[PDB]
């Protein structure tokens, strides 16, 4: 079942009230000012993390209508958790800001369809706005900053990102695991990296965004193509001991050896992921050899002629993680030593030298950047392992801010960019009077950020958002010394996609929420 | 399930309310003034131990905010525990301090993250300080006090502790068992120790600190090492009767011997574990020997070059305990006597009168070190059961404070120690006034282990605390005679670590109560 | 029953809870922004409250303690409003400020003796300034904005009050009354004044204000002292016929004749009011004449011989109306005809003019004036009934607020001028630091009621404050405006007398109010 069918007025006001108990709750959290949050565990002591995310986990009402409305906004944080791994708490003051004045409008008699219509028009264009302003990432030190001020306040995790960063680049891969011990730790462990992916799909390990996992497993380089079993059974059984996966790198992924190993994998017995040598025809062959001398079994080589039958326990490698997805195969650390490898990149770097034009040339440049380009692994700092599994989240997102900071720039962080769009779109119209107040919904929503940033400071709202407002460009206020000066100068950047994020999914659970015509629950 | 959620000053006088609880509990006991707390048994009569940590183990609160305050505080002294097996109360004390002082300066408003960040510096300058006055211990007496100390007076166990440690040092291994009959028993059991550890980690028993411990189990010395199985199936039976493990001491541990060591024991037939002979090459068979002569079947030597075969029923000896760790292979007692042990002796010691030169002498000396070197046997005092596994805790910790003191120094006791401390950092600054204002927090508390041992003796904190921080050195107050003096001199010392991890423990759970922003738990 | 007794710094909270709600109500009333309250009334409709004063009428606080608190609050309110006649809001928001400073002060345990004594010598100081700041206010359109602001707004009554002072001088009476309605009349009533006042306290007719107005009033008047009622009576009952109340005139009663009069007039109850002819001696019989010539009665002489029995409601004069107030009292518009009245008036100059020393002329002047002089009157529209009561307490606010205003001056309202005064009193530091803190609370105290208005505008009262605080001079807020302009070219004047009195009266209550060792209450 029997189901209680409001309608009217009274699921707003149950909407609201939900939403604003849970945004509440989590905005207090932004601003440096206010610090952690704790999370209560059913055993031991209770978890301290300033999570925003930490927050709204925790949060469900007893009453079941207010209780939807918290539920709903929610979705605001988890989907820009999902999306650019930071910003949930911004986008949740965005919503909360949206859907009070939204409802506000709604009950003076507006229209809630125009109400949307607006405040989407609003959004949309304050994104190409954002786009327009937007400034592209700089070297370790600013990578550095922008991944602290995404990891709030964690200086130590942002060094990390922006160094990993430096060694790799984007190119290489960056990954994080928790930390050996106790202490932040950036270290390259040789990534070669060649373009394949899996030869099956069905080799996906746990890793779901598609991609597989292995752990210290064995390399084999087939470097001819692997004809036989034959040439398999030596390594596929040292495979088939426990823990160790393998990977095979002939010459294509075959037919015949591909084929045995999507069979083995699939009884259990060795698990085990295929990929080509990489590029085709000749420098395919040039490039198996690299991964033999990176991952330490060189195995006489398909340019030699010699097969995988050449290739022996010898030819068999070792590296700490490898992983093969979406980007490549990329082998992260490799039983070739960095004496090894390194000396393997000089080669290579004469074989550059030698070639006769510049085809030859590029060829040979691709091969030294995927094989020196190397892997950055980042261990989160450890000691206790809560505190170790929590600066390993921040470490995370950060990292997943920051690269996308490098892809196509940051913006003031601080809420000013927000502020500076929102000042530019001053002259938006819409279709008629309630599109009008849609978008003056979202504008005004828009210094939502920045105010909450002061108000958890302890300093006035409408004074420094005045102030920030009164100047522009870069010029905003700097929370952490309560000083105004230039944003970026003073190192404050919020990576363009993680504030876009923020104002899109806030306007799309906002948008929802606002027209709700009649409610139906259970009794 | 439902969550209720909090913010603000409300989560703090909850947490403070129940760290008060716990730590008001055990406090008490500390003091020699105050003496045992009984924790109450679903059958029979109470039991009654001076423990600290026994009363901790009993407290839980009803308010569920409260309880989650208790059991994080709680974490102090568990962890004190763990790490240095004594000075949980003191611990406790410690953090109450802190925590108290702490909450207060964020309820006037300080910032939180200084408040931590201040009390994290003056611990980090307080521990360099802290080894800059340890100093080291000495003979058996001082042994005795400091573990009579670090028992709570027990003075029995102390000295028991003192007299095994000057027995073998801290070289040969020292162990507790129950005692055989009720009273303290420390005996000498001839500890013969050599450097392996066991040749499969798939070798370790009970003892989850990565050890292996066999009970009277059979010794194999295979001298020469052991060729075939033949050799080995004679005392693989004799050690197939239950109960009695065996250790296999060949020539070096094995792939022959030792794969089948690891297959038998795999199959629940004879248990066993296997270490080399000790050294390499030559001296390796005259190592062998020793453990032959000790263990008292002597093997027909890998230096005669007879076999395992050669070692027979005769060959395989006894000792009523063995262990094999990351020390070594230590074999306590031996089925070959005293006399034959003591006389092995002998032997060895005219061996470095003969040898031509420093490095046959040195090695030499090597040998007899490890064959007398010894083991020594802690039987806590027993009858009845209950007392018995009591004192058997105590003298457990006991041991283990002073073992620490011993290796890098003891400093004054009384709580005296963490007062110069304090006095030394009056000039000690931060960032800001907040982190001054967590640096005091933490010189303060510093002070709170010497006024509760005098609170629980019935006399004035302030007056006793004051007359202290008047003298300087070791000037302390005796609180068993009510008197002033040098508490060196007076015998009452504490192992520096015990006081390092005291304070440390405690600075780091406080830290992290300090900030809460928002508290989460079922409703 | 039984008493509760608690300590009672919980007492403080107590306290501070109820000030604070009736703090909370009163200080958003204050200020156009305010808004309507209403006060119950057991029958008919509830009244309009709507000032201030009245609403802090109908708080009451449940709690015992929360409602004491309340009340002391409301003292503060009552003892400005008597005396100011207005700013009763101003000084009950600045009470709460400074009240709850000095509890927070009382939290810190700062000696709350020093608070007070501060926050006294702040004000002491903040008054000296305050007058220095005010400049004298004398102007038609200076005591026409005055009235309007106290009418809040009524230039017209200004204008009243400014029409009704000017012919009246300050010396000139100025009394009002209803007129047709709706019309503002300024009339001269002629008649003559005396500093006198109503022999028994029980003369007191319907004017609520401590007054007696008659109307057609007989008067009888005596040389002689009354010895008794008895004798008073038979004039009484002439007089009284018909419903026309009888006023007394007798140059003295002595004290003796006094009592007795009293005591029975007081036991009885007759219409009559008695005042001591004019003057002392010869001068108080001839200005008894000139009364009796005003009224057109005659006067009745002990000297003459003839009793007041003797005389009869006849031989009384009567006058159109007459008004007795404690300073003085008056005639207007007496039968006599004005010719008599005049030529008296004249001899008596001539007489002035004779007298060779100045203190008989300084006696002549008075005696002229006060004939002279007459009484103004001011008439208010009148009706509807209860909207002409409101108007008339209006104007009496404006009246009452103009006088004061005038002498002093004014300072520019807005609360500008404790703005400015604190700066100034900044400098000024209290004996020990308690009593600064005592004295900046007291200067924290004074910004608040700027922000109040600010606050019931919706402007953000900290940035209308910092902007107030940065202007020099006049600078002010102008809510109506919601423009930056001079206050004194807005015209926005608040009395100083308004505004000294509400700062002391707050101050004093607060003191009162921060320290209570216990507090007691009835279980
Ligand atoms: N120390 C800081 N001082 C000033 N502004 C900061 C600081 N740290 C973060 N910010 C700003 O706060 C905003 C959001 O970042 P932050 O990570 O702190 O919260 P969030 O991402 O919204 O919440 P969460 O990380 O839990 O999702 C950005 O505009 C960022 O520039
Ligand atoms: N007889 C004693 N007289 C004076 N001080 C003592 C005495 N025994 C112990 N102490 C002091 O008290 C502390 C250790 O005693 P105790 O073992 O009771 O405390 P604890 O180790 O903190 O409690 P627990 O052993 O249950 O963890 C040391 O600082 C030590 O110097
Ligand atoms: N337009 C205005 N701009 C600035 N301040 C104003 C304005 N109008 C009134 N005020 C201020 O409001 C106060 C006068 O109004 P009101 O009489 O209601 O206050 P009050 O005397 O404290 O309240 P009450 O008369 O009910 O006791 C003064 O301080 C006056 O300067
Ligand atoms: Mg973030
Ligand atoms: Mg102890
Ligand atoms: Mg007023």
């Amino acid at each position: 079942a029997a189901k209680d069918v409001k309608f009217g007025n009274d699921a707003r006001v149950k909407m609201l009230r939900g939403v604003n108990v849970l945004a509440d709750a989590v905005k207090v959290t932004l601003g440096p000012k206010g610090r952690n949050v704790v999370l209560d565990k059913s055993f031991g002591a209770p978890t301290i993390t300033k999570d925003g995310v930490s927050v709204a986990r925790e949060i469900e009402l007893e009453d079941k209508f207010e209780n939807m409305g918290a539920q709903m906004v929610k979705e605001v944080a988890s989907k820009a958790n999902d999306a650019a791994g930071d910003g949930t708490t911004t986008a949740t003051v965005l919503a909360q800001a949206i859907i009070t004045e939204g409802l506000k409008a709604v009950a003076a008699g507006m229209n809630p369809m125009d109400l949307k219509r607006g405040i989407d028009k609003a959004v949309t264009a304050a994104v190409e706005e954002l786009k327009a302003l937007s400034v592209p990432c700089s070297d370790s030190k600013a990578i550095a900053q922008v991944g602290t001020i995404s990891a709030n306040s964690d200086e130590t995790v942002g060094k990390l990102i922006a160094e990993a960063m430096d060694k790799v680049g984007k190119e290489g891969v960056i990954t994080v695991e928790d930390g050996t011990g106790l202490q932040d730790e950036l270290d390259v462990v040789e990534g070669m990296q060649f373009d394949r992916g899996y030869l099956s799909p069905y080799f996906i390990n746990k890793p779901e965004t598609g991609a597989v996992e292995l752990e210290s497993p064995f390399i084999l380089l087939a470097d001819k193509k692997i004809s036989n079993i034959r040439e398999m059974l030596p390594v596929l059984e040292a495979v088939a001991k426990a823990g160790k996966p393998l990977l095979i790198i002939a010459e294509d992924v075959e037919g015949e050896a591909l084929a045995t190993l999507v069979v083995n994998t699939m009884r259990g017995i060795v698990k085990v992921a295929a990929v080509k040598a990489p590029g085709f025809g000749d420098r395919r062959k040039a490039m198996l050899q690299d991964i033999a001398t990176l991952t330490g079994g060189t195995v006489i080589s398909e340019e030699i002629g010699m097969e995988l039958e050449k290739a022996t326990l010898e030819d068999l490698g070792q590296a700490k993680r490898v992983v093969i997805n979406k980007d490549t195969t990329t082998i992260i650390d490799g039983v070739g030593e960095e004496a090894a490898i390194q000396g393997r990149v000089a080669q290579i770097r004469q074989q550059i030298e030698e070639a006769t034009s510049d085809y030859d040339r590029e060829k040979l440049q691709e091969r030294v950047a995927k094989l020196a380009g190397g892997v950055a692994v980042i261990k989160v700092g450890a000691a206790t392992e809560v505190e170790m599994k929590e600066k390993k989240a921040r470490v995370e997102a950060a990292l997943h801010a920051t690269r996308a900071a490098v892809e196509e720039g940051v913006v003031a962080g601080g809420g000013v960019a927000l502020i500076r769009v929102a000042s530019k779109l001053a002259d938006l119209r819409g279709q008629n009077e309630d599109q009008n107040v849609g978008i003056k919904v979202a504008l005004r929503a828009m210094e939502a950020p920045l105010r909450q940033i002061v108000l958890n400071c302890g300093e006035e709202p409408s004074v420094v958002a005045n102030t920030v407002k009164g100047g522009d460009g870069n010029y905003g206020y700097n929370a952490a010394t309560e000083e105004y000066g230039n944003m970026i100068d003073m190192g404050i950047l919020d990576p363009t996609k993680v504030t876009r994020s923020a104002l899109q999914y806030a306007a799309s659970v906002a948008g929802l929420m606002i027209t709700t015509e009649c409610m139906v629950t259970d009794l």
